[PDB]
């Protein structure tokens, strides 16, 4: 269903996201390298990976994650990192909207996201900037893992349109808006969304619908179980804004579901 080299994108991106949460990689010298504790980051480590930009406890949001050159497959990735304890962030979780007219019209984005990024959003894109001209030829990911994989929808979403594409790759993100900004996601050019998300992880079906809110389309739904390897046929691709075949079932959902993502994610001291 997704092929290998998707797949391996999907591998990689989440891995990236994964080492967000290792606390040595928000505070490291810009041109080290980055490695992650738990065996958590192979493929980043494989790579020539080292620091652009490391951020923690950032504007408003704590904004924390790291800003990365690879010189081996040629990206300049913005990794967000969700929250330190995604169970307390989740019951505690608001769920007002505000409008965001400067990214879409008649849009609305979670009040939190969207302006924890705004806080953070000029120092993140002269960052990105100064390596897009550097690197012109390298492209632009953006990613990141529940919390973070909001944080770099909205930046993406934000950002695109100034000369470099912008890929986004979310793992476990929460819905992040309105229709009319599930239907932006949906359609915008300079760069694909990749929304990735796993069985009946809990974070997707966040904020509810009833909110007022939208997944953008299409979905990455993972189908195989926590704990287990996951290959390209276990990746089935949902079409459709708010659709009902992956991971907006009406069954209980888990948390652990939200803390596997190709492997462990989210739980890197």
């Amino acid at each position: 269903e997704v092929s290998q080299d998707l797949f391996n994108q999907f591998n990689l991106f989440a891995q990236y996201s994964a080492a967000a949460y290792c606390g040595k990689n928000n505070d490291a010298p810009a041109g080290t390298n980055i490695t992650c504790t738990g065996n958590a980051c192979p493929e980043v480590e494989k790579a020539d990976a080292t620091f652009l930009y490391s951020f923690e406890d950032s504007g408003v949001g704590d904004v924390t994650g790291f800003l990365a050159l690879d010189n081996t497959n040629k990206l300049i990735v913005l990794s967000f990192r969700g929250s330190r304890s995604i169970e307390n962030w989740i019951g505690n979780l608001n769920f007002d909207l505000k409008e965001i007219n400067d990214i879409c019209s008649g849009c609305r984005g979670h009040d939190g996201f969207t302006s924890s990024w705004r806080s953070v959003a000029d120092t993140l894109r002269q960052k990105v900037e100064d390596a897009v001209r550097e690197h012109p030829d390298y492209r632009v990911v953006f990613t990141g893992h529940s919390l973070g994989g909001a944080l770099a929808t909205v930046a993406g979403a934000d950002l695109r349109g100034n000369g470099y594409d912008i890929d986004v790759f979310s793992y476990g993100a929460p819905r992040v808006g309105n229709r009319a900004f599930a239907e932006f996601l949906t359609v915008q050019t300079g760069g694909t969304l990749y929304r990735i998300t796993h069985t009946n992880d809990i974070v997707p079906r966040l904020p509810p619908r009833e909110f007022g809110y939208s997944h953008s389309s299409p979905e990455y739904w993972i189908k195989s179980g926590t704990l287990v390897p996951v290959t390209r046929n276990d990746i089935v691709k949902i079409e459709g804004i708010d659709a009902t075949g992956g991971n907006n079932q009406p069954n209980i959902p888990d948390i652990p579901a939200h803390l596997w993502y190709f492997g462990l994610i989210g739980t890197c001291l």
